[PDB]
């Protein structure tokens, strides 16, 4: 006996029979070919392509966190965050506290569209040959024309670096999470998986508060939307967004006031700082698993309300933070209603939203700060809002709790399948419907099998015209709990308390 | 007194508010023990008397 194997006896037959061609660029489309060659005469019945995804970006929306009365969060934030600014400023101030604290809201959202254009600024920088996707379709999901940013390079970083300086002028506590919390999801790029053709996670706002002071009956924060993916939009618009931001409140005296008074108060090495910009700026896609396991969780509550909405049955029902003196004894008030998505109809994929989410995380041992991270971008219906009126053709829902914000919408992209091979825009809620048509079956199918080449994707609630059933959370599972509307309001309640969270004097 | 003249500026309560929310501080404090103590009392347990908890 030899007792030799065949693949060590030959070994070059071995490592000839099998090199291959890895590590394919993604970003490109792939033909893979006919096995069967005559099976051309089955025209669509063979699939022959190959497209991978390789953005999809989290469209968010900062929010205090459910206000209802003068017991809310927000208001007890409100209250210890003005008992320490006015016991540290001994004299005479003339604002409230909410004041105060719809001046930090603002700041907040001054904070997020400055990480956002500085964004715009650090993805044009990024190559590799390995993914197509860099730079030109991380670009397309802010909402930006790429080329205007490569070809307007000086301006672009004018405009962000004076962005950075009039915004930074504004004090604003950085011991206060919920600032960090915001520039850590609105700066980063996040890859699904530890690999180098991995696909990436982002996040644009779809909304930003501008502030709106008016008459005597306090302050309202209303929402200023972004641009959407898709959207080619130039400088002069992003220019157009940020002096409409801060028009009420550069050079503005009871601004610089309070602003004088959060730098008193907080010290300079306790307010939050504004990055700075240049050609050598750019940020890598990291790995976060914390990023992941939210992305996970998220659901998608719809589309901001506005005033020019027209929701029929539905009035009054736009999203804004008010804060009028005369009614609920003064208090900031937020209390959105969900499941809008643009049109003036009745979404029936939103009643897919109306069990039980399910957490869902990797590993088998989890900690607390796991499983309350896990759980912040999730907001889960409660019941629905009632219609005023005789007919109503939208169906809004009211939650029973939300985070510091809540998730609006997805827009994946990819690579068109048919030439000149372009990239596509896909936005979507949690909820999908297919309605009875054959262009929907296998476009749907497309679009679920780009949402699972994504690793801690959000789950799927689809639904169907004619079969008249919603099927469940389309997601591998993998140590999952369900929860119940108590428990993550109980969460939610924790956590912005936490965010909105400033020491004491002693 | 002692609270005005450890707090200078312009202050616009009475002492008589200072004193009720005093009062309410303490039926507060009275309310938190209260359940404090239903949630402590529950671990007690002992064989010789059953009337724990």
């Amino acid at each position: 006996r030899n007792d030799v194997a065949w693949y060590a006896r030959y070994p070059h037959i071995l490592e000839e029979a099998t090199r291959l061609p890895f590590a394919y660029p993604i970003g490109q489309y792939y033909d893979t070919g006919y096995s069967v060659a005559s099976a051309t005469e089955w025209s669509k019945y063979v699939d022959t392509s190959l497209t991978i995804p390789g953005v999809m970006c989290v469209n968010f929306t900062p929010t205090p966190g459910e206000s209802y009365n003068k017991n809310s969060p927000i208001n007890i934030a409100a209250q210890n965050v003005y008992t320490y600014v006015r016991h540290m400023n001994s004299g005479h101030a003339n604002y409230e506290q909410a004041d105060l604290m719809m001046y930090l809201l603002a700041m907040d959202s001054l904070y997020i569209f400055h990480s956002y254009v500085r964004k715009i600024l650090a993805i044009s920088k990024l190559y590799t040959p390995v993914n197509k996707y860099f730079p030109r379709a991380l670009l397309v999901a802010l909402g930006v024309d790429p080329e205007d940013v490569f070809a307007n390079q000086a301006q672009w970083e004018y405009f962000v670096n004076m962005v950075a300086y009039r915004a930074g002028a504004f004090a604003a506590p950085a011991s206060m999470t919920y600032y960090e919390r915001h520039a850590w999801m609105s700066n980063g790029l996040y890859v699904d998986q530890d690999v180098t053709r991995a696909q990436i996670y982002m996040f644009k706002p779809t909304m930003l508060w501008k502030y709106e002071n008016l008459g005597t009956t306090g302050t309202k924060l209303v929402p200023l939307m972004m641009p959407k993916a898709g959207d080619n939009r130039k400088l002069v618009d992003f220019q157009v967004l940020f002096n409409n931001l801060v028009s009420t409140m550069l050079g503005d005296e009871d601004f610089g006031i309070m602003s004088g008074d959060v730098f008193k108060a907080f010290g300079a090495d306790g307010l939050v700082k504004l990055l700075a910009v240049d050609s050598t700026t750019m940020t890598l896609p990291t790995y976060d698993p914390l990023i992941l396991a939210q992305i996970h969780s998220a659901r998608a509550v719809g589309a901001p309300i506005l005033e020019t909405s027209t929701l029929t049955g539905f009035p009054g029902r736009q999203w804004q933070i008010t804060q009028n003196p005369d009614v609920n004894n003064g208090a900031i008030i937020f209390h959105p209603s969900f499941g809008y998505d643009g049109q003036d109809h009745e979404e029936l994929s939103f009643r897919a939203m109306c069990s039980n989410m399910i957490l869902n995380l990797p590993g088998e041992a989890h900690s607390a700060e796991m499983i309350i991270e896990a759980t912040r971008l999730a907001t889960m219906f409660q019941v629905k809002a009632v219609p005023a009126g005789d007919t109503s053709k939208p169906v809004l829902y009211l939650p029973n709790g939300f985070g510091t914000e809540v998730v609006n919408d997805y827009t994946m992209i990819s690579v068109d399948k048919a030439t000149p091979h372009d990239l596509t825009i896909h936005t979507f809620f949690n909820n999908i419907l297919v309605p009875n048509a054959k262009e929907n079956y296998v476009a749907n199918l497309e679009l679920l099998n780009n949402i699972i080449q994504f690793d801690w994707a959000p789950q799927l609630y689809l639904t169907y015209g004619i079969a008249q059933e919603s099927f469940g959370p389309f997601a591998q599972l993998n140590d999952w709990t369900i929860l119940t509307g108590e428990t993550l309001a109980r969460m939610h309640e924790v956590c912005v308390t936490s965010m909105f969270d400033v020491p004491q004097m002693g």
